[PDB]
C-alpha cells in the first residue's frame, strides 16, 4: 500500500525565484505608496539583464533601479565572481499603464466590494494534515534545505555557496482512507553553485552534515535513503548567466509540489485584483480552515472566474475519502463562511499590505501565519 | 454525487502563447540543421518586443529575424491596427551557449541512451476514458473554441477577430467508480480581441452561434447553461500591448486543465534532454497506454530525475481506483514496459524532429496522433 | 578663384534625428516640472524600437512612454504601412541617476553663477553674413528642402511621402577678402522615403517642380545644375527600419554644415549645465553678436572648458582676414562682453526653458529668433 | 600674432570609444570571413549592458557574445568593482539585414570599382606640417596622454588606474602665411576612474609626473602652463555605469581635434561601401600626399557623395594659403592622381582587411603606417 511522491524547492537566488522576487519587490513599492495601485510585472533575468515587462497603474512614484538592485542585493548577488552583480548589472524598463479597456471591464466605477475578477482563471487550494503546517512534507523538506543553504552561506560557516540552489525530495508514504502519511525519506537531490576553489567531496560531506541532517528527521532518514548530492560535478556557473529566469516559471514550488492541483495562474507580480493570487490565497484559507477545523484531514478546493464577474463561476471540494460529510455539504459549508469575491478577499485577508516580497520565496503557503494561513473559525 | 470542474485554454495570440510558438519556432529552426542542438530558448512579448532570452549550443545557423517574424505572421499579427506587426516589431536577442558546467553533466563524452537528465525536476502524465483524445472535456472544449475562433478569423467569416483569445469551460460530472463522467456544460467564458467597428452584441450573438453551437454538442447544452461571452465589455487592446507574455505561462493550459497534476516545468523551447518536455511526453504515453490497453479508466503517472542521472529516480502510478490492478502491479507493468531514461524516450517519441511549433497552442496532448498519442501495447 | 562646397541635412523622420527629438523631448518634459533637471538622455531607435539610455536627477514624474510616443506621433510615423508606429512600438527605460561623483564635481553646494562646467570639452560658434540668417547658405538651403518635404507631406499634397528624408547642397562660391558669395548651385541631392504605389519618374518630377523650384532661387539654378533625386531608385523601407538612429549622430546638420568647425559634443539630450550644448550656443551668440555687430563679416570661435571648472579654459576668434580689427582686439572685446560661465550663459539665454524639442530638427542655428539668435550690442 | 587652441582625446574605456571598439569588432569579425560584408553596427552602452543595433548582411557565422566580450575584456573592463565585467555583462542583439532597397540601389549587380556610394554625405581630410604625423599638436599630444594612462595601468605601475578617461591640451601657437607653428602647452586636462583607495594628491603628483612629464616635451611646459588634474576631485564611478556611450560620439577625436572640418559621418561599424569611412580615409591619404610631397604646408580637402552613384558630387581644395600653386591646380593635381569612388578607394586603401578595431581609439590618423598615411607619389 506504499508510493512515492516527490516535491522540489529552489532558492533566492534561482534566476525564476529572483524574478519572482523582483516582482513582488515591485508590487510592495507601489502599495507602500498606493495601496490601489494595479500591478501586472513580470520580470527576465539573464547574464548581467534584469528586464521589467508589464502594466503598472498607480499613483507612486517608484525608482525601478533602487528597487530592482536591492531585491538583487537581498538575494546575495553582489560580485562578478558570482555571476551576477546588483551594483552593475542591466536594469531595463518596458511597463507601460494597464489596458484601459482592462481598466473599465474590471475596476472602474465599481464599488470595491463589486469589483469584478482581474481576469477569467481557475485557482486551486489544498491542505493535508501530514504535517503541522498543513502542506505535503515532500515540499516542506524541500524548501528547508534551500532554507538551510540559505542560512548557512549568509552566516559564512559554507563561504563557498552562492545563492543559486535546487533541492528535490522523495518520500515514501503511506495511505490511511484517503489521508497521507510519510513513512521514510527516500531519495534527496541538492543542487548549489559554488565557488571554484570547493571540492566535489568537501561539498557533498557538507551537504549531507550541514544541510540534510540538520533539516531533516533521522527518523525519515537511513540506509538505503538515496543521496545526490552535486550530481552534475560541477556547478560554478549559475544565477542568470548559467540559466534565463522569468516571474511565473516556479508556480509548483510556489503551492504544494505536485499534490492537490495548479489552475496555472502564477502569484508574483500582482496586486489582489489579479485572482490568480488573491483567489489562490482565498482557496488555500479555505482548504486550511476544512483541515484545522475537524471537517476533512486533507482536501481541494477549485474555484473560478471570469474577468469583470465578481463572484466565482465554479466552486467545488474534493475531500479524497477524508470526511464524513459529503463534497456537497462541504461546499454548501463553504459559501456559508467564504465570501470569495476579490472585493472581499482583500479586506479578508489585507492583500493590500506590502508583505508581497516575503511570499517569493520557501513557498506561499504553510509558513509565517499570512492571514490566508489562519484558519476561519466555521459555522455551520 | 455530481460536481463542477473548470478549464481553460487561450488562442493563437495570446502574448503567453506566442511566447510558447516562437520558442518553439526557434527549437525547430535549430534541429532542422542540427537534430542534436541543446536548446533552452525562452522568449518574452510587450507592446512592439519579442525578447529571446536563453541558452543555445547548437551547429545550425538561424536567422531569429526570419524565424521570430514568420512565426508572429502564422499567429495573424500583422499590422498596427491589430496592435503588434511582424514586419516592423522588435526583435532583441540575448542567447548564450549552454553552460559548460551544464554540458560536462548532462551529456558531454555519454553515450546518447546514458544522457543524464539536464535538469532535476517532477513530471506527471495523465489520460482518462471521458473522451476519445483520452483528455478531460473541460480542456478539450476550451481548445476548441480558441480553434474555431482562429478558423472563423481566418476564413473571413469574423473580419473583426483579432488572434488573443481566451475560453473557460465548467462542465458538470458525476462519478463512477473513480472514472467521471460529464452530463452537461455550466458555464461558458469567451473573451476575443475585436477590432473598433463591431458592437457588443453583434461579437456576443457570433460567439453564440457561430463558435460555441458549432464547438459544444447540443446535448451539453440547455436553458441553465451560463454565458459569460466578451464579459469586460471592450477588448480592442490586445496581444502583447495589452498583458505581457512569458514562455512556460500557460502550462495548465498546455497539460490537462487543471486535472490530474503537475511538476511545474515548462515545455516550449527546449530540446529533449530538457526532461520537463520529454518525461512528461513520456508519462502521457505511458498513461494512455495503460488506459487504451484496458487496465484503468483514468491515471496519474508521477516520475522524477537529478541532473546527471539518467533513470528516473522516483516512478508512481495513481489509477482512481479504476483498476483491478493494484497500483503496485500496475507499477510492475509500467517498469517493464517503458524505458525513461531520456535518450531512450528521445528515440521512442522520435523528440528530435522538428515538430515542436505545432505542439505549442491547443495543448501537447490529445491531438494529431503524436508519438506520445499512440498507445503503447503492453506486455504482462 | 571659384569653389564648390557641400553641406547636407535630414529630415524629422530621419532615424538619427527622430533620436534627436525623443533626447530633447524627454529634456523639456523634465524641465517643465523641474528647472534644474540634470539631464542626460540618450535615444536609440532601430526596427520597431526606442531605448533610453543615460542618466537623470530630476524632481519630475515623467511618464517615458507617453513622452517618447507623442514625440514620434508628431514626426509622422503611425502605421506600421510607413514602417514604423508610435501606438505600437517598443519603448525600453535604461536611466539611472547622475554619478553621484559628476555631480559633487559640478555642482552641487555651488552657487548657480559658480556651478562647473558638466564635463571638459571644446566647442566652435561660427557666422557668415552670406544670408540674413547669418549661416551658409548650403545649409541653410538642405534645410529648407526637408521642411518643405515634411510641408507637402502634411499638407497632403503629396501624399506618398513618408518622414525619412536627407537632402545636399553643393554650390559654387566666390571669395571676397575672406567672406564667401555664393553664385550658383552646382548639385542637389534629395532621397526621401515613400510609399510602395508611387513610380519613379512621378516622384522625380515633384522633387524638382514641387520641392526644389519651391525652396531655392532660380538665380541660383540653371542648365548645368546636377540633380540627384531619388538616386537610390526605391526608397520604401525607411525610418528606424532601413538604419539605426542614435542620438548625437547629426552634430554637422545640427550646426554649420562643414563649415566653421566642431568640438565633437552633441546637443540633444543634455540640460544647460552640460557645455556642449550651452557653450556651443554661447559661442553661436558671440559670432553672431561679431558680424550684426559690423565687427565682422564672418567669424569662428573656440572655447573650451573642464569638467568642474567655471571659466572657459581657453578662447579663440577667427576672423578669416574680414575685419579691420586683430583677432587679439576682437577676444578682448569678447572677454569685455560675454561671461561664459555656465551658470551666468543660462540666466543669458534662458537655458532652463523647455523649448528644447524645437531645436532638434533643422539646425539650432540660423532659425526662430532664439535667445542666442539675437545680438548682443557689444561696448568697446 | 598668438592665438590658443584645444584638442581632446579619450581613452578605451571611455564609454563612447567602448562602443567604436566594439562595432569594429563585430566588423573586423565579419571581414575575417566575408571580405563583402554590408555592415552598419551601432553599439550602445550603460551599466551592465552592450546593445548591437543595425543592420549586417554576411556570409560569415559570428558569435556576438563572443566577439563583444573579448573586445571588453582588452579594453579592461573585467571586474564589478571597476563598473563593468567583459564576464557577467548583457549583451542584446537588435541587427537585421541590410535593406534590400538600399542593396539595390548601391552594390547588387554592380562591378566592383562602380559600385555607388553607400549613402550621400561630405567628408573632410586635413594635414599640417607642424608634426612628422602630419597632424595637430593638440591632438597628438592628448591621445599620447591617454595611451600612456592605458599603458600605466595594464604595466601595474599605476594600479589605482580604471579603463575611462579623457585628456584636453590647449596649445599656445603662431602662424606663419598660413602654416601653424606650436610655442607652448598652455593648459592640460586629464581626468581618470580611479579606485576607492588611493587619494587626489597621489594622483594628482602621478598625473603630473608619471603621465604629462613623461609625454609631453619640456619644452612646451613652462611655469605659467595651466593643469587640471582630476578637477572634479573623485572619479570612481566611470565607465558606462557613469555615462551612457554610443558608436560615432566622438567623431572629432577620431579625426582632427577640431582642426580642419568634418561632415559629419562616424567611422566604426561601417565596410568600405560606407563612404564615410572610406572616402574620409581617402581624404586624410590625399591631403597628407600634398603635403609630404612639398605641395601646401597646410590642406583641407573636401569631398561629397550621393547614394547609388561611383564619383564623388564635389571635391575641393583649401591651402591656407600655404601653397605657390592655386587652389585650383592643386584640385586639378588631386583629380589627376586619385580616383575617388569608394569601389577603387576599397583597392588602394586595402579596404576589407579586418584592421578595424586597431583604429578606434587614438585617433584614426596620424599613427601606425595605415594605407591612409602612407603618402601616394604625384605625378604633375
Ligand atoms: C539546469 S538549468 C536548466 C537548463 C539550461 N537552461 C540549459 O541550457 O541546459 C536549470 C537550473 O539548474 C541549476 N543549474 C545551473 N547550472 C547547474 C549545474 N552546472 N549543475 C546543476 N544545476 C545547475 C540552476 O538552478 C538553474 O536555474
Ligand atoms: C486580463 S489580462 C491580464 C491582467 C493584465 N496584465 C492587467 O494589467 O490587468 C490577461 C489576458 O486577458 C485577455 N485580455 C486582455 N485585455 C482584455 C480585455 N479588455 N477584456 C478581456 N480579456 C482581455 C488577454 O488574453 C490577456 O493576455
Ligand atoms: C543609407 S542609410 C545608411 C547605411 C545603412 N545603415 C546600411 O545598412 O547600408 C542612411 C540613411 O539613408 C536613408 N535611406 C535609407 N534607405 C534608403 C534608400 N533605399 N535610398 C536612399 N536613402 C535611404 C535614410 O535616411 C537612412 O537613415
Ligand atoms: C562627465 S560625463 C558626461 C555627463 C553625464 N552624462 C552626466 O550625467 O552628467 C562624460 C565623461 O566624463 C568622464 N567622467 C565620468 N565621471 C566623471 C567624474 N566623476 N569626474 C570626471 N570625469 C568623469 C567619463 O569619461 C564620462 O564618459
Ligand atoms: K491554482
Ligand atoms: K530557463
Ligand atoms: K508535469
Ligand atoms: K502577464
Ligand atoms: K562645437
Ligand atoms: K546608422
Ligand atoms: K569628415
Ligand atoms: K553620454
Ligand atoms: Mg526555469
Ligand atoms: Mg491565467
Ligand atoms: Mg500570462
Ligand atoms: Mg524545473
Ligand atoms: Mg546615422
Ligand atoms: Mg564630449
Ligand atoms: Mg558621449
Ligand atoms: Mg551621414
Amino acid at each position: 500500500g506504499t508510493f512515492l511522491f516527490t516535491s522540489e524547492s529552489v532558492g533566492e537566488g534561482h534566476p525564476d525565484k529572483i524574478c519572482d522576487q523582483i516582482s513582488d519587490a515591485v508590487l510592495d513599492a507601489h502599495l507602500q505608496q498606493d495601496p490601489d495601485a494595479k500591478v501586472a510585472c513580470e520580470t527576465v533575468a539573464k547574464t548581467g539583464m534584469i528586464l521589467l515587462a508589464g502594466e503598472i497603474t498607480s499613483r507612486a512614484a517608484v525608482d525601478y533601479q533602487k528597487v530592482v538592485r536591492e531585491a538583487v542585493k537581498h538575494i546575495g548577488y553582489d560580485d562578478s565572481s558570482k555571476g551576477f552583480d546588483y551594483k552593475t548589472c542591466n536594469v531595463l524598463v518596458a511597463l507601460e499603464q494597464q489596458s484601459p479597456d482592462i481598466a473599465q471591464g474590471v475596476h472602474l466605477d465599481r464599488n470595491e466590494e463589486d469589483i469584478g475578477a482581474g481576469d477569467q482563471g481557475l485557482m486551486f487550494g489544498y491542505a493535508t494534515d501530514e504535517t503541522e503546517e498543513c502542506m505535503p512534507l515532500t515540499i516542506v523538506l524541500a524548501h528547508k534545505l534551500n532554507a538551510k543553504l540559505a542560512e548557512l552561506r549568509r552566516n559564512g560557516t559554507l563561504p563557498w555557496l552562492r545563492p543559486d540552489s535546487k533541492t528535490q525530495v522523495t518520500v515514501q508514504y503511506m495511505q490511511d482512507r484517503g489521508a497521507v502519511l510519510p513513512i521514510r525519506v527516500h531519495t534527496i537531490v541538492i543542487s548549489v553553485q559554488h565557488d571554484e576553489e570547493v571540492c566535489l567531496d568537501e561539498m557533498r560531506d557538507a551537504l549531507k552534515e550541514k544541510v540534510i541532517k540538520a533539516v531533516v528527521p533521522a527518523k525519515y532518514l537511513d540506509e538505503d535513503t538515496i543521496y545526490h548530492l552535486q550530481p552534475s560535478g560541477r556547478f560554478v556557473i549559475g544565477g542568470p548567466q548559467g540559466d534565463a529566469g522569468l516571474t511565473g516559471r516556479k508556480i509548483i514550488v510556489d503551492t504544494y509540489g505536485g499534490w492537490g492541483a495548479h489552475g496555472g495562474g502564477a502569484f508574483s507580480g500582482k496586486d489582489y485584483t489579479k485572482v490568480d493570487r488573491s483567489a489562490a490565497y482565498a482557496a488555500r484559507w479555505v482548504a486550511k480552515s476544512l483541515v484545522k477545523g475537524g471537517l476533512c484531514r486533507r482536501v481541494l478546493v477549485q474555484v473560478s472566474y471570469a474577468i469583470g464577474v465578481s463572484h466565482p463561476l465554479s466552486i467545488s471540494i474534493f475531500h479524497y475519502g477524508t470526511s464524513q460529510k459529503s463534497e456537497r455539504e462541504l461546499l454548501e459549508i463553504v459559501k456559508k463562511n467564504f465570501d470569495l469575491r476579490p472585493g472581499v478577499i482583500v479586506r479578508d485577508l489585507d492583500l493590500k499590505k506590502p508583505i508581497y516580497q516575503r511570499t517569493a520565496a520557501y513557498g506561499h503557503f504553510g509558513r509565517d501565519s499570512f492571514p490566508w494561513e489562519v484558519p476561519k473559525k466555521l459555522k455551520y
